[PDB]
């Protein structure tokens, strides 16, 4: 349907999806750069990053944001999730598209507002996702794939709809999945599992080194997610030709 | 209405809001100062603050307190939240006012009971909020603004009332928002996102250096919250003139 | 009532309350002593205790145990909680009594099973609660009082019964209250807020130095809890003489 | 019943139970090895493992996985849990069996996919469970027994079915039980409380030193679990001969 305020609701989503991504990145990357703050106009040694601190920053950002606007847009805030839904035929490409853009832009916008907030920092990488020393790049992409997979998979089961056994908070569970991802990937690849988030940093930093692994890995994981839930473990009893109909509306 | 025990309930709130703030500050700042405790009448080096420990101390204090008296007063415990509700026209100024005072006083009272509990500590700052070395003050206030924003925004969506899709604990979600805030702001500004909490420490310590950023930043974030939820993402279909009516009762 | 299996249910509680305390202490103190394990028949320096690790160990033990047997006995596992209920006239002294004993014994039993598990440790204090260097003993008891207070208060509101606005898990909330307590008191007094738990260690270690503060402090906090919830913030509209009736059955 | 798609559902479980174990181990052991990553073709000192990071990695993996496929197979992902259910006569041996195999294999498969992901690591133990220096082996098995016990016990109470007082998320609670286990056992035995998980590492590493303690300990704890819940604290009013019937179907 493309009439009356069916226009409104839609744009409100895209917009909520756009504003929410700003808070997400600002808060999360904002938390990650916080350890570089022993600063006092000097330059002697440095502090050790806290992986729990960062993983919770990202995960709780999502739990909170999903709780704050999840009813308005579905609180995707991540192309790997959106793409996950799309292939599940639960969303329209018009949506996927407009959303993934609101996402990358919000990231780009947020990652760029931090540059000013934390300008006073040296080799300010702005939390750019980079293959860590010792991680066999490429084959080191099994990390992003599994990290995004488990996430998208959680999102599909949590919004399955045929279920009546869910208990507790959908947001919190999805958020903990997001923290679970970083508890796994922070060390290896700095954890991306979210194309728009990786993208936002690599642009405001013009560093796109291997940046491709942060799209192919999640988008793949999403693919494995939709394949495993929708066809192996929890299949719909309807035919493909009809699911596809969702592609338009 | 201003009759019968409509007086009682009201004062019970203010009071619960006042007592709850005491536990809040005592527990939280109480946790933050705990790392300074390697003490043994000596003075050699010192321990490194734990940001997860502190962020959870604050967040769980709220989750717990919101659970303990949230039904009695709404468990605001924070002018930025109260102010957030007020502008949303969900509360009366008589309330906002009496509450924000119960808040600052509880802080002031709590921050002052700790002085005795932890008197045996050196440069006892009593967890006073201070711009960290390297944070471009002022423009370093985007931290408090975002930190309080995301919080107040969560509180507005969580108590939206038109919703029937909330699942899990409202308290816990709000509490995690409060921990999310510190996971972001502890390093930069010591995290305030709560005027009364900052205020309580700066008074029992007579240090009001830049203390203004801890009111303008949250109160602003609250403003951005109410603007984004009430007018951009989740608008009420009623007119302003009628919402305003709430200003009195 | 004291007929039929009203005997059974009762004893099943006491017993569940007794068995659950064993797991509690074993797991929690078990976690706390774990950092002393760099051991290799040598004796060079030592590791720094993790306060989040310990606070979660205790809190999640409770969340889990309250979830596992909370329907059977109410999952008190703590004289300060039991005593809290008793004064609230929600339990019978026959219960309070039989329970507090199942508690101290379980502690005593558990604290004593660890002695063997961790015998290979040096100055094995078995997690005994001790006033930390720098904490003005006595006036340093405001810690246990606030720590137990906030806890018991959460338990009273969470089982209030007149409420229909609770959402999420009662166990988890109470558990997080228990973790909140340690995030506050670990540094100062090693955190007790639970007479039976302190007691269990001080007996298998014959160290009762100031051990009194771990009964007077919590039991007091409980008192402040029942006073604040039952008479100031959430009063019952019934008279005292009738509540007292509960003292017997 | 062994007709129609009663075959399908069954295999879908086994399979979901098999795929879910892969993500579990990959993510969790994946997180545990992450601290060994300061690597830069050098070899100077090393980082200190984070026990909260690891405990949450395991626990949230379960919370997430139980949420993702718990409706399909029950999300056991652990012989000690399965075995726990079996003895409770809530599952068929045909199930227990096919499941425990899907488990060990998934572990074996996962533990083997990491070998490649983290090949670039030195004495890559692949998170193999080993008795820590100072832990009186054997009598040091009280750890695995208690760790698995508390877990299985939580799973039995959480799926009790006669209950109508559960609140919140069953998955999250079980997940926190899994994190609780590691907060206790990581230091002592590297925490197993899950035969298939220990097994998976010891095979891809051909190190089976004491590996027996990781079966006898959990399987025992499970036994103590089913004994305590099903016969001491929460008994069914039916006779044994009829429960046994479940052994077949
Ligand atoms: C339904 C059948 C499911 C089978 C699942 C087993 C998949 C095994 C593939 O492992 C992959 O090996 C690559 C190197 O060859 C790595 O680069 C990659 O990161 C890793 O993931
Ligand atoms: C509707 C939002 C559209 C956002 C478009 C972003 C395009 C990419 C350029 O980003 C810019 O990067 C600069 C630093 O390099 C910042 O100083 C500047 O402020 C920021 O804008
Ligand atoms: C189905 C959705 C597909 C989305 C594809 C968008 C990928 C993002 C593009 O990254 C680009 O990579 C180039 C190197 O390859 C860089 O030179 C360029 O500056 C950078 O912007
Ligand atoms: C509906 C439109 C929403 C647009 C949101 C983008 C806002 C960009 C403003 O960034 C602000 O820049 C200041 C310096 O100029 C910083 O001091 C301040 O902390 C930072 O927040
Ligand atoms: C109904 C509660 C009213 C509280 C009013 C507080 C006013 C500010 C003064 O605080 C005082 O600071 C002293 C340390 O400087 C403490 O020694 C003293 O105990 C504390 O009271
Ligand atoms: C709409 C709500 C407005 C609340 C305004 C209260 C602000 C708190 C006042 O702080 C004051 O700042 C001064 C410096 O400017 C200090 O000299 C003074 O000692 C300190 O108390
Ligand atoms: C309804 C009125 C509530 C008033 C609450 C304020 C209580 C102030 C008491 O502080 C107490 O001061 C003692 C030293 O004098 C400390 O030893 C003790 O630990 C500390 O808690
Ligand atoms: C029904 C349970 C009753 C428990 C009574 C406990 C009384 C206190 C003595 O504890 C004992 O301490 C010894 C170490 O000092 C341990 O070696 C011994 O095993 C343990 O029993
Ligand atoms: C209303 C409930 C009251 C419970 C009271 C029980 C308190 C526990 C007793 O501790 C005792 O303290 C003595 C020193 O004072 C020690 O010498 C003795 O060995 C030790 O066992
Ligand atoms: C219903 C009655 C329940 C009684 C529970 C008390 C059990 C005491 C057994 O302790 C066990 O002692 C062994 C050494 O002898 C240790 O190797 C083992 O790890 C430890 O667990
Ligand atoms: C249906 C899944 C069946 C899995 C059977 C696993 C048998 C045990 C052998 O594991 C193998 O270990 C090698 C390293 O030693 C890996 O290089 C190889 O890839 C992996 O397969
Ligand atoms: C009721 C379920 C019983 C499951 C029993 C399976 C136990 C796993 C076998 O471990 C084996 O231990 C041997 C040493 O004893 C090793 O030599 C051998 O390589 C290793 O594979």
């Amino acid at each position: 349907m493309a009439s009356e305020f069916k226009k409104k609701l839609f744009w409100r989503a895209v917009v909520a999806e756009f504003l929410a991504m700003i808070l997400f990145i600002f808060i999360s990357i904002g938390s990650a750069l916080g350890f570089h703050y022993p600063i006092k106009s000097n330059q002697t040694t440095g502090a050790v990053q806290d992986n729990v601190k960062v993983s919770l920053a990202f995960g709780l950002s999502i739990a909170t944001l999903a709780q704050s606007v999840g009813h308005i847009s579905g609180a995707h805030l991540n192309p790997a999730v959106t793409l996950g839904l799309l292939l599940s035929c639960q969303i329209s490409v018009l949506r996927a598209i407009m959303y993934i853009i609101a996402q990358c832009v919000g990231a780009i916008v947020a990652t760029a507002i931090l540059s000013g907030i934390t300008s006073s920092l040296p080799d300010n990488s702005l939390g750019l996702n980079a293959l860590a020393p010792g991680v066999n790049s490429g084959q080191g992409l099994g990390i992003e794939i599994i990290g995004t997979l488990q996430l998208v998979l959680c999102v599909l089961a949590t919004t399955d709809r045929r279920r009546r056994d869910l208990g507790g908070s959908g947001p919190l569970a999805i958020g903990f999945s997001v923290a679970l991802g970083h508890l796994l990937a922070i060390d290896y690849t700095g954890c991306g599992i979210n194309p728009a988030r990786s993208f936002g940093s690599s642009v405001i930093t013009h560093n796109f080194q291997d940046h491709w692994i942060f799209w192919v890995g999640p988008f793949i994981g999403a693919a494995l997610a939709v394949l495993i839930y929708d066809f192996i473990l929890a299949p719909r009893s309807s035919d493909l030709t009809d699911r596809v109909k969702v592609w338009t509306s």
